């Protein structure tokens, strides 16, 4: 009796409209290698909770001026955490992620009609690119730099550079067909963007569990994300292209920025 | 899983406050069946229903409330088909909170009310032995259905004016029993009552006028009726004669 894998339950009343969720640190998103330990909430995860609520409360979903500001922390203790959704205007919501009371991230949201879905040229794109890496050698340059260096690089394929952008070949792990089916986002898409981004940092010139984001927009449920087109947006900001087989976009993310010591 | 044996799910969004419930027919509170067909939803069913929501919709919570000028217009039919009934809320200018039953791509209201929260400073008893010496008839549980499934029924005193029905209530008191304040097979004990105290068919609607609840969980050992079919008034009390419910302008609709 779960609406989705983190909003577990619709608990609005008199005063809200909002749905609240029990973690312990084991769950879908939060999982990690060989149990837990206190950590930060991840990053997308707090993405797919405002959407799973937003979603609830009511195709393509518009996400904009995402913020979260003060890192929900997990695995320590058991956290409840609500999802709170307010009126904003005539065609926008606004969401709140809270627990105890601290809000930890907050956004606006709109419905609209995706008129133009757009598209990357993959074999192009390809074409373009100076180097070709495996994962390893991703992992062996990013160990070399101080600031930048992870642990792993399952998800990665092969990673396509080119001035300016990097297209990153994901094979992201496997998730059951019907765990699958409620998530836009996959658990494990953090793990595998992560050192590309700063690969693609390092190569043009730590995380404290903050972040923002400008503009999120959504085109499709379920969709299939084959490749990661990284760019720099027109302290580190980035654009973010999530993109199938044939290059047409599910997830587009304009101004991602996330948070360092 | 369920929030109450008659509210299973939240289900509020951005145009409502609301809880729904799916249905079949074979659950306890229907379980006195004459056959596995189509029936009406019980009387007392849409007032247990309306009451969890409320209480669901606030929460500190207060014991004492009064829903009036309830009414039941179009009967909900359970047993045939997998029925999903929901219970809205909206809250008012007063702060009195109104309430609907309805069910169904064209949308039917079965049931609608009032409801307020409120302090009840004297909660109203029954002089019991007095009530009992006035009466001119006792009749064993056997006599009572002599004249008429149905059980829960020890004794009853008739007067000229009301019966006194002495209740042999199973008294679960489980985690599911907890959760409701009318009993269940309770909801069945208003289907003679119109029947003991006169001495056609009930077509599932009902209109009440005032509803008081004096306590969460109350113990109800006896029902007082009188004459406010036509319409009455109903005291549910404890041995001590102490009042946990109190029904008044309660009209059940006949079907000819």
């Amino acid at each position: 009796d779960i609406l989705h894998p983190l909003l577990h339950k619709n608990t609005s009343d008199l005063y809200e409209l909002r749905y609240s969720s029990s973690f312990t640190g084991q769950e879908l998103f939060m999982a990690d290698h060989l149990g837990n330990g206190q950590r930060f909430f991840p990053l997308i995860a707090y993405l797919e909770m405002a959407r799973a609520a937003v979603k609830q409360a009511a195709s393509g979903i518009r996400m904009s001026h995402v913020a979260t500001d003060d890192p929900l922390l997990v695995g320590d203790d058991l956290v409840q955490v609500h999802v709170g959704i307010y009126p904003e205007d005539t065609g926008e919501l606004a969401y709140k992620i809270y627990s105890e009371s601290v809000v930890h991230s907050h956004g606006m949201v709109e419905f609209t009609s995706f008129v133009e879905v757009p598209t990357l040229d993959l074999p192009a794109l390809q074409a373009e690119s100076s180097e070709i890496l495996t994962a390893r050698q991703c992992y062996e340059l990013l160990k070399e730099r101080g600031m930048a260096d992870h642990s792993e690089f399952q998800g990665i394929d092969q990673v396509y550079r080119a001035p300016g952008h990097v297209l990153v070949k994901l094979s992201l792990p496997s998730i059951t067909m019907e765990t699958a089916e409620q998530l836009v986002f996959h658990p494990s898409l953090l793990e595998s963007l992560l050192p590309s981004t700063r690969y693609l940092i390092t190569e043009a010139t730590q995380l404290d569990g903050t972040f923002t984001l400008e503009e999120l927009e959504i085109y499709e449920n379920h969709p299939a994300v084959k490749y990661a087109l990284i760019r720099f947006s027109d302290t580190a900001t980035l654009d973010i292209e999530l993109c199938d087989e044939a290059g047409r976009i599910g997830i587009r993310m304009r101004g991602f920025s996330m948070g360092s010591e």
